């Protein structure tokens, strides 16, 4: 038992270890992303670059839970991180709707968080959340569905053409 | 329906697209202000300057609130402008009386959507409230009352006296 | 009745405060233009950012009668902003349409007014419009042609890949 | 009754009164432990210049309450300050175990301000709690307990020894 | 028994005791003086700024009278700060009569320290403090004469012009 | 079937994809490490640092492998990345012995795999080792032999004086 803990809920605590687990699962999903559009055969560095971006943000998500976690005297606790839901990601469509359904998640997983800790009365766990991920957040899924807004007027008849043009002039 | 909107009540849609109102009408009502001391018959160009900057500053946040909206998912609409309160506006007295009033509604607006924010639990909401609204509110309106009760001091016998000299050395 | 006021007719006095109505018109009209391009689901940002400068524009040439205006010894007088004519501005092609009609309207206007002041032997008022507003209104409506043109080419079978490459590499 | 005061509870303008009598207490016991260790018996520089770094905060603190009560339009309040509980400290580790227990105080007292504040509805004291003092109280915990655990693993056989060197290589 | 301590008088490391809290006394005073001058319906910033500087310089002094107190080897013992005198200071001249009572009394104690000192043959005391409180304390009470001298004749008939013209030209 | 594949067997290929999960399994696992060193009652920030650091280099060994995969025309396939060994890891001496195990398991994983590709004629893969992994993998193995002898020396009588030491003077 510790000598910092102060108005630090063991539901809070847990919870918080589970959200590290879903950044830094959100983070190997975001690495086989990167990876996929980086084949020979998909060759559209812009998306790869995008992705991969992607994977280091969410790696300091979890690494900043880790430390608040430790600044209130929980204790980090690790799980399995359970791979990609997808080994191909299809069209540069595809993995732009899968990172927008995964970062729903996240941001109820953020939004669910914040709530208890609403409930529990902490509002060093609320600000911290506001502080750093909440508005971060609704930012990258506004960023995310001005993308997808540009895919899609760009698949019209020539899809090909359109996926190049938006890997070379939009990312 | 929108690919991005999640845990954004249209209650605070709505209101938003009020307060937006709000503050361009607030926006409006400064940039009469400005240009009445701006009148050869009233010349105090240091009270004209002090209005026109929060023209500007009202402006921003309509601004501020319509970026918020459009990355929440909701959708901006817009209302008839009603033009300021009043044509003429006194005294310098009587104009920061007018300014301290205005500014007290639109912080009233501000905590009331505060409130419906926390009703409905959406903290990016009140978060973004707290961190761009309410303590520059605050900040103003301190700021005006320091002004009016300076002004006051120099009202005593001598009004146009003390009109000049709060115009040349305090603004 | 006025310390400075000289060959100032009431007519034209009151012509300015219309015009600046208009103005403010104008600038709201584009404020609307521009977060209709800035939603996730039309998403150019170029759209936004050009009606965005024209917001400011037109504020700033408001900003410009009033002050004259007040040089002039004429009183100021403002209206009810009307809210812009549309809630959705459709496509870049229907939006820059639209915006050709209201330029060419306020270009109306300052002709309409030139030729009051004319008529009146007002030579300051006629080369005040003449020096700031009526090559300015001139320049932009070049521009604006050129723009619908570049739009209309683009069209064509392929009209959402257009959108995005004037966008892109026009805008 | 104040020209600016809005939404501000007699409730919190008292307690922040006490937060300020708290925080200037504080100040004072932090003076009293860094003046200890600057005894020519006690030698310790390093403990010294960490308590009295901390009277300097504890003091900034009060300061910053105390404008937020003016912003707010509260009447700040003061009252008798209490002398320290101790005239001598010890060890560092006893120093560093009643500072942890004085930081808590604080702490619990920010916490209980914060609640009152949210059911008061007055979310401008909620935020500048939360901008202005729960991270920092957290992290200075946090920090304490990183020196509690660091001075205590010294002690072993070697007490003198074990003093010596955490001053020399940690403060 | 102290390693370091010669010919320091038990009268003499009381009677220091006695002063740092007759100087922590005086800063807490021109605390509550500069946050009273700070309030919206007073806004007189260069009294404010004036009174908050004298806290700091008296602060500064306690310091370094503690400071002493352990270079010759006594030993630091802290009471009960006394809060100020009053919770509302009234006119810019009332405050400024009160800051010269106050340091009278400070000044008065500095010389009957010398004189222990004297009687004692304690030369370094009675340097120390010719060379950090003595002279600074006349150069201090001399600008307050200064000023109230300045104040008294800005009253006349129009006193809150005089308090008004006080704070702008010489604060 | 690839473009660009040549000389660049399934066996590689398979391999390839399991050093991968292993370099991220240790990743992972450093992670672990760090923030435990980083606990409120654990309290080595050195230890801590070092730690991080390794985390970040087994990431990007498993990011070269990733790119050399693709670059060779090979698929990267992702596995459950599996919990690290233990929630809590003692002493640095218990740390670091088990970061040794660790890195000699990667050790032999990259000694195997040059084995293989030395079968299958793969001078390439053979010469990717070589340059970026087998002699990084020998200096890191060389200062981890290093500090623990160091850390061994200092645990003699003093377990806890060792530890501290240790932390500050090598790390
Ligand atoms: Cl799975
Ligand atoms: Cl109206
Ligand atoms: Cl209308
Ligand atoms: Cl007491
Ligand atoms: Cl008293
Ligand atoms: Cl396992």
């Amino acid at each position: 038992s510790s000598q910092i803990r102060q108005n630090y809920s063991t539901e809070v605590e847990a919870a918080v270890n589970r959200l590290v687990n879903l950044y830094l699962r959100a983070s190997y999903t975001y690495l086989s992303l990167g990876f996929y559009f980086d084949r020979d055969d998909v060759a559209l560095e812009g998306v790869c670059h995008f992705f991969r971006e992607l994977a280091e943000e969410k790696r300091e998500g979890a690494e900043r839970l880790l430390k608040m976690q430790n600044q209130r005297g929980g204790r980090a606790l690790f799980q399995d991180l359970q791979k990609p839901s997808q080994d191909e990601w299809g069209t540069t469509l595809d993995a732009m709707k899968a990172a927008i359904v995964l970062e729903k998640s996240l941001n109820q997983a953020l939004l669910d968080l914040h709530a208890l800790g609403s409930a529990q009365a902490d509002p060093h766990l609320c600000d911290f959340l506001e502080s750093h991920f909440l508005d971060e957040e609704v930012k990258l899924i506004k960023k995310m569905g001005d993308h997808l807004t540009n895919i899609q007027r760009l698949v019209g008849s020539q899809a090909g053409l359109g996926e190049y043009l938006f890997e070379r002039l939009t990312l």
